[PDB]
């Protein structure tokens, strides 16, 4: 089936939609001025007065992808509000319901996911330029000097950056069963080449974000509900759910790049039973529904990784070894973000990641388990 993948920006969502129907002028507003409703604290009541808009006015794919985002960002700006630990353990029915039933729609939860707020969160500057920094700018953001914009559009140029492979994986398949040892090899150094060059996009990261600020400010907006103290058991999704629901907050865990590299390569992230494994396949339900899709079609395909060792074949284990290599290069380097922006202004706060995890010895467990693939 068509997978919602594009030839030039994979992943993300290709030329996302900026202004909704004019039936939801409220809720657009509302998340337009974010920054200054929650300066304020008036973002809270402005959310509180508002009626309950049903969502039957989105009508094509590209809308309910902007409402979510709305939808999304107005939620997190609520519950979180300030940042300064005052929190709402319940939801307004009012926003609760219609963003409730938007994410029933989509197969996504309900709450801000990557798909939402990297995938669905940015247009070009000048239509006519190509896809950099300089001509781009994200939809939405939750304070100023939150670093959103860095933080977001650097996650999707990297996205952007792995889409010139993920478009040779279906020559790869092909290669195996029509028996073609050439253009195999040439089609995994091809992937090879794209993973390399995507580790440049990464060292961005430095130039357009800020430590102090993603680890203070921003993390605390893209933060979730589920094993977070400030909300014990989850949150109430008033007049939706019977009970209060826990979600895990935003992550690029809910990238399917990294995902879809580790099912290709036959690296069984997913297998063992354990701590990663259980967290990489959990951030699937936070994918949207035909990218979930995408890979578990990548695990039904015959294995790259036993095809390639059947042969004596140097050439093709260099290749598929190039590919691995690629792949720990950026967990590696990631490691380093790590460190810089989530370990060491942690340290002079008088871990904790947007996802909820022992990150440092999860990182490394899925870092170590890339770097046992390599064959040599
Ligand atoms: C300031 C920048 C960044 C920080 C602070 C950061 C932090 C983290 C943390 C803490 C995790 C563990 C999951 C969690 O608990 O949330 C994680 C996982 C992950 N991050 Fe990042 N990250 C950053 C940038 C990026 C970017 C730009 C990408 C990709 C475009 C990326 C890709 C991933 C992936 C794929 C995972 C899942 C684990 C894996 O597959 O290796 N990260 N990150
Ligand atoms: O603390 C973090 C940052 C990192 C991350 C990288 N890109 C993202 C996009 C959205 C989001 F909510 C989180 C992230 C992650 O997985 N945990």
């Amino acid at each position: 089936k068509e997978y919602h993948i594009d030839e030039e920006v994979g992943f993300a969502l290709p030329n996302p939609q900026e202004n909704l129907p004019d039936f939801y002028n409220d809720w657009m507003f509302i998340a337009k001025h974010l920054p200054d409703l929650i300066e304020s604290g008036q973002l809270r009541e402005r959310v509180e007065k508002l009626n309950m808009l049903s969502i039957d006015h989105l009508t094509d794919h590209k809308s309910q992808r902007l409402a979510r985002l709305v939808l999304g960002c107005i939620t997190m700006a609520y519950v979180w509000g300030k940042g300064h630990g005052d929190v709402r353990k319940v939801l307004p029915r009012n926003i609760a319901v219609p963003y409730c039933q938007l994410s029933k729609k989509l197969e996504l939860p309900p709450i801000l996911v990557y798909a939402d707020c990297v995938l669905a969160n940015w247009k070009k500057k000048d239509p006519n330029k190509p896809l950099t920094y300089e001509n781009m700018d994200v939809l939405f953001s939750f304070r100023d000097g939150d670093c959103s914009k860095g933080f977001f559009l650097v996650s999707l140029l990297v996205e952007i950056a792995a889409a010139s492979a993920i478009k040779v994986i279906p020559t790869v398949f092909k290669a195996m069963q029509m028996q073609e040892r050439d253009t195999l090899l040439k089609a995994l150094l091809e992937i090879a080449s794209c993973l390399e060059k995507a580790l440049q996009v990464f060292h961005q990261i430095h130039d357009h974000v800020n430590p102090k600020a993603f680890f203070s400010v921003l993390r605390i907006y893209l933060s979730g509900w589920k094993g977070n103290p400030q909300l014990s058991d989850g949150l109430v999704y008033e007049g939706f759910w019977e009970d209060p629901k826990e979600f895990a907050g935003g992550s690029a865990g809910q990238s399917s790049v990294f995902q879809c590299f580790d099912v290709l390569l036959g690296i069984q992230q997913t297998a063992g039973g354990g701590h990663a494994a259980q967290f990489l396949q959990d951030m699937r339900r936070y994918m949207p529904p035909a990218h979930r899709n995408f890979l578990c079609s990548l695990e039904s395909n015959p294995s790259v990784r036993e095809f390639v060792l059947s042969k004596g074949d140097a050439g093709l284990r260099e290749a598929y070894d190039a590919c691995v290599k690629a792949l720990v290069s950026l967990r590696s380097y990631h490691l380093q973000i790590v460190t810089k922006y989530i370990l060491i202004p942690a340290s002079q706060q008088p871990a904790k990641g947007t996802g909820g995890t022992d990150l440092m010895n999860f990182l490394k467990t899925v870092r170590s388990t890339t770097e046992k693939s390599l064959l040599k």
